[PDB]
């Protein structure tokens, strides 16, 4: 049988941090669907049913952010830092 969802909760937490030359990278931005098959799916964004408006991606740094997916609505702060030393891959 196919497997869809239903019910929708929100888990993502402010963050949107990107480094210079690494664009976006929202890891805290993830929500939390359930299934009807008794099986829940996390993912950050990953999912398009969220969109972001007022980021600007051709120039961060203090830019305000505004989700909106289905009928709710949630406001964020990005931050644009320079790139660090020591990264795992």
């Amino acid at each position: 049988s196919p497997k869809t969802i239903l019910g929708i909760e929100v888990s993502q937490e402010p963050k949107k941090d990107y480094l210079v030359g690494d664009s976006l990278d929202l890891s805290e931005g993830r929500f939390a669907v359930a299934y009807s098959n008794d099986t829940m799916e996390e993912h950050s964004f990953t999912d398009e049913g969220v969109e972001i408006s007022g980021y600007d991606a051709q120039k961060t740094g203090r830019q305000t952010l505004t989700l909106h997916y289905q009928g709710h609505e949630v406001s964020f702060d990005v931050l644009v830092s320079p790139k660090a030393a020591l990264n795992d891959e």
